[PDB]
């Protein structure tokens, strides 16, 4: 679990996404595995606007936050789930790293702001969905 709040916007995984989240809309995208609500109160966050390879995650099943070096954003397999056909998720950045399927929505940070959120994972690897692209989220 976990969600970026940028300004009047909630960011969460879409196959996370609460009734009231879909009941207060504003984008949704399956193929990169991403859902953005209203909200009436001012958000805590501010996202990064740059091309950083290296960052740090929160991982909630170890409680820690980890340094991760993760590759650009990009098209990339993952197979079927309760949650999606078998697909190929756009906008995903990929790290070697722990994580569990709980750890989805854990932020991914850099020097600049808030990159992107864990939305992906195997042995010894995290996948995030990237934000960066998104300008709308602050202006
Ligand atoms: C941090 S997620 C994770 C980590 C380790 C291991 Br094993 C497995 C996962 C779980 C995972 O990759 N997905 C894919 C995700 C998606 N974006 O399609 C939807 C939830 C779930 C099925
Ligand atoms: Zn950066």
């Amino acid at each position: 679990s976990g969600a970026i709040y940028v300004g009047n916007y909630r960011v969460v995984n879409r196959h996370l996404a609460t009734h009231n989240d879909w009941a207060n809309l504003v984008w949704e995208d399956s193929s990169r595995d991403l859902l953005v609500s209203s909200t009436t109160a001012q958000g805590c966050d501010t996202i990064a606007r740059c091309d950083c390879q290296t960052g740090v995650y929160y991982c909630s099943s170890r409680r820690k936050h980890y340094p991760v070096s993760f590759s650009k954003p990009s098209l990339i397999f993952v197979e079927a789930s309760e949650y999606y056909p078998a697909r190929y998720q756009s906008h995903l950045m990929l790290a070697v790293g722990h994580s569990e399927p709980g750890d989805c929505g854990g932020i991914l940070r850099c020097q600049h702001g808030v990159v992107g959120i864990v939305s992906t994972g195997g042995n010894g690897l995290v996948g995030f969905a990237d934000v960066r692209d998104l300008l709308w989220l602050d202006e």
